[PDB]
């Protein structure tokens, strides 16, 4: 049958589902390495930006394991996404090595804006800052998108880039007793926290997989994302990002934590 993570309950995603909240209508660019097609996804388009590669066609398992925590499909199969008919598009940034270019990330970001679509995850990270990544994550930001990174695995008191800019809302992640994963990088930035250990999803060769990583917490939120957009059609990515923030659960530290848990049930009501 079909399994609900423990990290989908946590986020409190069939709540918001019991509402009729299932991320319909909203558009989602996964930037990573690819999406391969399988069973529990629904993936209706996107583009490769790495030299060499397909898109959909992951040969890495990330970018498909990020897309089923954000949205497997709620059948009697595999797993259980936070927005099962959100329309997702896969976005090609990061080859099977699962590494990039910040062009390559940028184009990506470019690609969002130009197609119209309302979250962009970007479960990817750099010490370092750079002029064409906030510059990309600038327009996408005038363009409408709400874009999604990840604070990065170093468990360093600061945060990657594109997450350390403004322009962008950077998620850390929790262990399931709800305290911050040891690689969880926090400091200034840090927007909010989401389930990022032992986080079973979609992968490649029609199989599921466990991961751990802050890459594995951006998905929950980018979902999250997806379920008040749906609810409230007219909102910009600058109020559906306060109104994550301002209806997680405090665990109670900004710095380690940011606003806390993102929760679908609270950010739906
Ligand atoms: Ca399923
Ligand atoms: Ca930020």
């Amino acid at each position: 049958a079909q399994s609900v993570p423990w990290g989908i309950s946590r986020v409190q995603a069939p709540a918001a589902h019991n509402r009729g909240l299932t991320g319909s209508g909203v558009k989602v660019a996964v930037l990573d390495t690819g999406i391969s097609t399988h069973p529990d996804l629904n993936i209706r388009g996107g583009a490769s930006f790495v030299p060499g590669e397909p898109s959909t066609q992951d040969g890495n398992g990330h970018g498909t394991h990020v897309a089923g925590t954000i949205a497997a499909l709620n059948n009697s199969i595999g797993v259980l996404g936070v927005a099962p008919s959100a329309e997702l598009y896969a976005v090609k940034v990061l080859g099977a090595s699962g590494s990039g270019s910040v062009s390559s990330i940028a184009q990506g970001l470019e690609w969002a804006g130009n197609n119209g679509m309302h979250v962009a995850n970007l479960s990817l990270g750099s010490p370092s800052p750079s002029a064409t990544l906030e510059q990309a994550v600038n327009s996408a930001t005038s363009r409408g998108v709400l874009v999604v990174a990840a604070s990065g695995n170093s468990g360093a008191g600061s945060i990657s880039y594109p997450a350390r800019y403004a322009n962008a809302m950077a998620v850390g992640a929790t262990d399931q007793n709800n305290n911050r994963a040891s690689f969880s990088q926090y400091g200034a930035g840090l927007d909010i926290v989401a389930p990022g250990v032992n986080v079973q999803s979609t992968y490649p060769g029609s199989t599921y997989a466990s991961l751990n990583g802050t890459s594995m917490a951006t998905p929950h939120v980018a979902g999250v994302a997806a379920l008040v957009k749906q609810k409230n059609p007219s909102w910009s990515n600058v109020q559906i990002r306060n109104h994550l923030k301002n209806t997680a659960t405090g665990l109670g530290n900004t710095n380690l934590y940011g606003s806390g848990l993102v929760n679908a049930e609270a950010a739906t009501r």
